[PDB]
């Protein structure tokens, strides 16, 4: 119920030596959707009356999605079906062991049993609902062969994105059902975070906390090299303080009336290492120091990204995490609120003076446990207890003036491919002996650095996802 | 095609491969291109063998990695109308249907559940002699050598045919990463779609394609590649020693200037077949890289270099080059038919004899220290494999659907990780990618999948202090000698 015992200005990202023309990568880390749920039906939409109309461009390449056979004779006890945009989607079961059970040894036929609201595990959306996401694929690059580095929920997902490893780790509560063979398989809260504890509405007295005990994440290396970087999350800014201790009680109500916490502590991977943490959610020492070294330790409210961007101090590496209601997670979020966040954010970055050297990556943390038909290949760590993977397949997009347009990359990626790109582009090696970065393919087939004409900005209506300063 | 077509418009010693600049310690790659077995058929049950009395015994070593193979669920509750089942050592396996379209039909939109329906042949005949064999798998009591290679070297369980379909697309994909553009004097028939070869037309530039040879067939159309290069073009340009070395390539006679390839062998089950299989010789589909009259090297010293042979050789020429310290930088080995692994006319035991004798002999040579041997297959026979293969970048192009079925892939080398399963996504053009990477060549053509293919470097450890040991086996059993 209470928190446990726990200035240097960087050169502008634009001046840094990089392997590619990309000077700024922005990773928009959304929640809880399988590849098939979002793109299985791409690029075919129902187009009923009164919903945003989607019509695919001629010669849209195909995705490894939901075929006639998968739609009509699914091995599961219920067939895939089209989810309504007007209803609030539930959250399915994304526990490590449950997801493996759904996969059922390759049969991929126990999702109703182990992903179960019931039956929504089989639901998919099309372009009438995930309109923006589908329009982004129509104009930029999509990968249909990207997987969670391990099976399991949101905390392994976040740790794998920034370290390519989900441990080694310890908890004061012991392993419980959170940790297996030193690797985090569920969602203990981060140790070094005031807002994990019962003093915050965003915290939980009965959620265990965990810390990483060996191996670095990417932040160690970006800080060391003087590369401007940050994790920017909705709700990170405390609503109040209670004697040194930060209180994160910010809440929003989603389109479907669900009020939820803005800040989700177990979605903040850098606060699992002591070195990369900002436990008191300290604001930047100044707007000028966003992305550099100071009391914030590279951990920020989402508001600070926009201050940096608008002040010509866009970081080299920015992770963007929506306020809860917009992160795309079932139950408390949904595709319409997510789309507003996605469209507003991506519109704003494209309008900025740094769009010309930017790559935006949309990737997910976990599948919610939702149906996807692909029996994921093994990772090099799959024989190690607590590191089973690869996990379920996820949406992955690259939005950039250097992105291939209306292009589907079939290259085998995992969450540590994002890590691989950062390492490749800024000249950093493998983060640790635990990391999957060493085995991950890069994302370069989603880019064309040789073409003369740039891929143009795509400005959309945040309320519909349909095609519609510099400063907002 | 009873007689050879007209071939239309009618010497340089390369430096020793050991003197060449390379990216890695590998100065010699040997690609042993076997036939017609899916990953699951050969390795789905790895590393668990039945070990019935009298059959060559396999136990797995401590810490053998797991493969993406046949689980309890796939074994007991398979989506197909018949469950996977263990094939015996003791019978001549049939050949299943590895046609481009039939294989796609087995996959059945991702259900992977129509193999009995489409992996078989609708044939009297097949029904009475072969029923159910599409679902058969072997274990270490049959494919003993191959399982022991995996136990001592590197195996990849995520390697696929570049396209769906049979042997010719596989061979073209291996050497070019593309199965066209191509044309046949006979038109498409069921051989070509959208100028890509989807079945087995014989090579145009090969005397032994035609009815004059028992290896040939009057009623089989020929085809040629009309645009785009293969790796041979680049190796020759660059003066890198290379060859394709195949059993039965040496003609048994000449009728005027026409080579006759009538060599035959009898397998262990009494099945007699042609040693030479023209539609397995990919370089003869390009005029530029062909040796249509099967001319011999000008001299042993010229094996791998430029002369009348144009880098196309009888298997016998490989051993000569090896024994005389002129091992090529790049060598493709193709067994005489009876030992190529293909159902119907070959089998695991004849194949195993070929593999063991070949690999023993390379390991015993002076250049093993700088060699990597790759074992990879051309096609799956249409045999069961559970993996719904991911798409290639050419999958929306008619005649180029892929990736096709998953195949066995091994790397045997003093530099190979030992008892290691690489899960990297490979396809047949990954072999091409390795050659290009190692010897400093770019993509072969705008048509090639090489540019989208991962390399095989996760199967090597060039940094470890102790070299991977030789594995000398008994060709009769595949057991350690
Ligand atoms: O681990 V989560 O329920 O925040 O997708
Ligand atoms: O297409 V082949 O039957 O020579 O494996």
């Amino acid at each position: 119920s209470k928190p446990n015992d726990y200035q240097k200005l960087f050169n502008n990202a634009n001046t840094l030596k990089t392997t590619t023309p990309i000077k700024h990568v922005v990773i928009i880390f959304q929640e809880n959707n399988s590849f098939d749920r979002y793109f299985g039906m791409y690029p075919n939409a129902k187009n009923p009356e009164g919903e945003p109309k989607f019509v695919a461009k001629e010669n849209t390449p195909n995705v490894n999605g939901l075929t006639k056979q998968l739609l009509e004779n699914n091995p599961n006890t219920k067939n895939p079906y089209r989810l309504d945009r007007n209803f609030q989607p539930c959250s399915q079961n994304h526990e490590y062991h449950q997801e493996i059970s759904s996969f059922n040894g390759g049969l991929m036929n126990k999702f109703v049993e182990h992903g179960g609201c019931d039956g929504q595990v089989m639901g998919y959306y099309d372009g009438n609902t995930v309109t923006a996401l589908w329009n982004y694929a129509q104009n930029f690059a999509l990968n249909d062969n990207t997987f969670g580095t391990t099976f399991g929920p949101s905390t392994p997902g976040a740790l794998n994105l920034v370290a390519g490893a989900n441990g080694p780790a310890m908890s004061p509560s012991g392993n419980l059902e959170n940790i297996e063979n030193n690797y985090i398989i569920d969602d203990p809260n981060p140790y070094y975070d005031d807002c994990s504890y019962g003093t915050s509405k965003s915290g939980d007295t009965n959620t265990a906390v965990a810390k990483i005990t060996d191996g670095y994440n990417i932040g160690h290396y970006l800080t060391q090299k003087g590369i401007t970087w940050g994790w920017f999350q909705g709700g990170f800014k405390p609503t109040s303080y209670s004697g040194k201790t930060a209180i994160c009680d910010a809440m929003s109500t989603n389109k479907f009336g669900v009020k939820s916490r803005d800040y989700i502590p177990h979605h903040e991977p850098f606060n699992y290492w002591k070195e990369t943490s900002n436990p008191h959610h300290l604001a930047p020492s100044d707007d000028k120091y966003i992305g550099s070294n100071d009391q914030a330790n590279h951990q920020y409210d989402i508001s600070e990204f926009w201050k940096a961007l608008d002040q010509n101090n866009m970081p080299a590496v920015s992770y963007l995490k929506a306020p809860g209601y917009q992160d795309g997670h079932g139950g408390y979020s949904n595709p319409l609120d997510e789309q507003e966040w996605l469209v507003n954010t991506i519109n704003r970055i494209q309008q900025s003076k740094d769009w010309d050297s930017t790559a935006i990556i949309i990737i997910y943390d976990d599948s919610d446990g939702d149906y996807d038909h692909v029996y994921s290949p093994k990772s090099q760590f799959s024989d190690i207890k607590g590191r089973q993977g690869y996990g379920p397949r996820l949406p992955m997009l690259v939005i950039s003036p250097y992105a291939k347009a209306n292009y589907v990359d079939h290259s085998l990626l995992n969450q540590a491919s994002v890590l691989k790109f950062i390492e490749y582009n800024w000249g950093i090696g493998s983060v640790s002996k635990y990391s999957n970065d060493k085995y991950s393919n890069n994302i370069l087939n989603m880019f064309d650095f040789n073409k003369e004409q740039k891929t143009l900005k795509l400005i959309l209506d945040p309320k519909t996802g349909l095609v519609m300063h510099h400063h907002h």
